[PDB]
């Protein structure tokens, strides 16, 4: 059956620890509807209770111990994260952890630290004279002890921060020491762009590099989780993301599917990436959704004809998890670039109803946002489940692709033997809709075929022939099934 993947989050998902069940509650929902895997956010312990998870204090607590004045994380405790992982296993829902290996956040205390300012534009020119500050490097996990890792950190396991507690003043501030150096092999955004935010992990120092690996497989076992998906990927040494995954795979005797979350609108990173880490991970299809999202802004003017150029899926499908929107695209947001509501349906319906990619259903589209700009995603659940019924249950088969008219694409699916009636005839248009005639396969001929989205009612008959003539409405999608 077709793999579909769901990010299960929003940025605005409540801090009231009830995240975890509310998932452990959804496993057979998310199991009917056809979701196969779950990607769930960062599961430990971030610099307060109310972090989403990406300032990360404490790798090695789950929502286990008492760190940074409380036990769970925002999501909840540990026992019932594995108890939500628990139920979807027990319905065939695979779990794919969030890794946030980038930099660690909230700090026990500071230490005295001889660095330099570099400029944020170019990371590799020191813009001052190197002086004493106060940097917050030193992590000692009070509550969690030596329990499960006696692995203390200090300044000399990061390569940089933006903070010195000294004269309260943020820059990005590159650590003086034997070896110190931006880790290379990250986007060359900026110079260098190894630096983001927080405490800079360096991937230059052998036990950092050794203690990450132990702790990615410690990570895999205690919540036995089926993937992962690699948070701030392109400021990460390639070649260690690369023998990280490798480690866990080795370790665990799984295939621990992973997709790194490599945020750059552009192919040709993307590929480079890909070939730096060995292929042995995929990447989200970031071209995909600017090219959803800009279909969606541009009132009808953009040529739907050009949807897929310089996408993932074109080029290495295999490496592609396809998607529409995410956390940190959602409105309001880091990398605010929303796929506008009316176009969303359109957007799963390619992702969702084509061949190619691993596509991914986000928590916000499903459920809405909880956010309190006027512009909200609302609940577009009742208009995403068809079109993941369409997947589960039609998108089997031989595809004929019609992306052939600046408004009016299409698609079809024969369908095959491993449903008896599966096949598919699709149809989204960025502006006035019409009908398009596709071969739907000779198989299919002489059936009666409906849109299952139900934006029509109109059913067609496919010919003799194999072809039939289908229609969309205005700034709407159709995917026509066999009734
Ligand atoms: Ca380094
Ligand atoms: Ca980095
Ligand atoms: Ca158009
Ligand atoms: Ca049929
Ligand atoms: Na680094």
């Amino acid at each position: 059956v077709n793999g579909t993947l769901m990010q299960y989050f929003e940025w605005y998902t409540p801090n009231d620890g009830q995240h975890w069940k509310r998932l452990q509650n959804d496993a057979e929902h998310l199991s009917d509807i056809g979701i196969t895997a779950v990607w769930i956010p960062p599961a430990y312990k971030g610099l307060s209770q109310s972090d989403n998870g990406y300032g990360p204090y404490d790798l090695y607590d789950l929502g286990e111990f008492q760190q940074k004045g409380t036990v769970r994380t925002k999501y909840g405790t540990k026992s019932e994260l594995q108890d939500a992982i628990g139920s979807l296993h027990s319905r065939n829902v695979q779990v794919y952890g969030d890794v946030v290996l980038n930099h660690k956040a909230g700090a026990d205390a500071t230490e005295d630290v001889t660095a330099v300012e570099v400029n944020p534009a170019n990371r590799n020119q020191e813009t001052s004279e190197e002086y004493q500050i106060k940097a917050w490097t030193d992590f000692r996990f009070p509550g969690r002890g030596n329990t499960y890792s006696d692995f203390k950190w200090h300044w000399y396991h990061f390569d940089g921060a933006d903070w010195d507690e000294s004269r309260k003043i943020s820059r990005i501030f590159k650590f003086r020491g034997e070896g110190k150096a931006w880790d290379w092999e990250v986007s060359s955004e900026n110079g260098n762009y190894d630096y983001l935010m927080y405490a800079d992990v360096d991937y230059d120092h052998p036990d950092v590099v050794a203690e990450t690996k132990k702790w990615g497989i410690w990570y895999a076992n205690e919540l036995s989780l089926d993937g992962f998906r690699i948070d701030a990927a392109k400021h990460i040494k390639f070649s260690f993301l690369r023998d990280w995954v490798q480690a866990v795979r080795q370790a665990t005797g799984k295939e621990m599917f992973t997709v790194a979350e490599y945020w750059q609108n552009n192919a040709g990173k993307l590929e480079n990436y890909l070939n730096k880490t060995s292929f042995n991970q995929s990447v989200f299809d970031v071209p995909l959704h600017f090219n959803l999202q800009a279909a969606s802004s541009q009132g009808g003017g953009y040529d739907m004809r050009r949807l897929l150029d310089g996408t993932v899926v074109s080029r290495h499908p295999e490496k592609a998890v396809t998607f529409v929107e995410n956390h940190d695209t959602q409105p309001g947001q880091s990398l605010e670039s929303t796929v506008q509501t009316w176009f969303k349906p359109l957007a799963y319906a390619f992702i969702l109803t084509r061949e190619s990619g691993y596509p991914q259903v986000f928590y916000g589209d499903m459920y809405g946002t909880k956010g309190t700009s006027p512009k909200e995603i609302p609940s577009l659940k009742d208009n995403i489940e068809p079109i993941l019924k369409a997947r589960k249950e039609y998108a089997y088969g031989p595809q004929h692709d019609y992306i052939d008219h600046p408004d009016v694409i299409g698609w079809t699916r024969e369908g095959d033997s491993s449903a008896a009636k599966s096949g598919l005839a699709a149809l989204i248009t960025d502006g006035p809709g019409g009908s398009k005639r596709m071969y739907a396969g000779l198989k299919n001929a002489g059936e009666t075929w409906y849109d299952i989205t139900g934006n029509r009612s109109d059913t067609v008959k496919i010919g003799s022939d194999g072809w039939g003539e289908f229609h969309v409405n205005d700034g709407s999608v159709s995917i026509y099934v066999q009734k």
